[PDB]
């Protein structure tokens, strides 16, 4: 699992421990061990959501499996909740794209997971 | 619809109104009201295109529907035109990836669109 | 072909000719002319991999074709090797996502490649 957050909120507004919390919460949500999880947080971005520059985020979650209708609703509740509580971004100014990756299309450690 | 532009043009060369211009023009092109459209512009990037560091852009357009052969050819004209006029990028140094998203794979407001 | 590498290693630790090397090596690996290859390197990122902020990278390679099981294993050896030699990133702290794009979904110069 790989989670990327792009946001216009300033870097100073990202709390200490945020990347750790994301790693832990995504491990619980996906069932995968934390060693597998990558997080990437990108603050201070030039963004608009609905033509407004108020706090917003564009995110993506890539995973080898564990992607689907019900799971994605659960991930959205979790991840919008964290962006609201920790970065003060309204959930209706967040988009999250979910991508189910084939293992043969994910490289790691000089090879692929195929 | 979500439109992302990655470019090596400096931040100071991105007009203040560019995000709003892109929002409005994408609303007209996709038929979706502007409240649904998100835009992200990423300047000052370390990039090469054809082995040259002259101005260039790598872009993505994600949308639930409104993606297809003919539509994508039309979007390329709209977006090349905007990047040429406002960021002074040659249109042969622009790539745009088009992604047709399933509503079940787009999170928003604690849920998904499915 | 389009290759993007996001990393937490500092900008100052990216060698001068790194973009050029990636372009030439991707041309040899993919068989496509360098004039069609785009490269994008993003240092200084806020990232965690397995819960650790030691040097890591999240990358993607997009191509119209030339993506597949054994091919992706070969790309991973090539690219992990370059990230290890030049950026000092351990290969077990690199993920690379491989994307086989339909030509109708790749825009360039006021049209698509279809
Ligand atoms: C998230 S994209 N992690 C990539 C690493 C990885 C390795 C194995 C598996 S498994 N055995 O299919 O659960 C998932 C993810
Ligand atoms: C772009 S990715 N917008 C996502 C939000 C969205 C997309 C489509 C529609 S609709 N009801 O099909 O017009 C609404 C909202
Ligand atoms: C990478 S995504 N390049 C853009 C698409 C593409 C693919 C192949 C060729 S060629 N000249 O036939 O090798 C050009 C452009």
């Amino acid at each position: 699992p790989m989670f990327i957050v792009n946001t216009n909120v300033p870097r100073a507004s990202v709390p200490d421990g945020f990347l750790s919390e994301l790693t832990q919460q995504l491990a619980q949500a996906t069932g995968k061990p934390p060693q597998y999880i990558a997080v990437h947080v990108v603050p201070d971005q030039l963004m608009a959501f609905g033509g407004s520059s108020e706090p917003c985020a564009l995110c993506s979650l890539h995973s080898i499996g564990k992607i689907g209708g019900a799971q994605n609703r659960s991930y959205s509740k979790l991840l919008c909740g964290l962006l609201a509580e920790r970065l003060r971004i309204s959930p209706d100014r967040v988009y999250i794209n979910y991508y189910d990756m084939n293992a043969a299309n994910v490289g790691w450690n000089n090879s692929t997971f195929a």
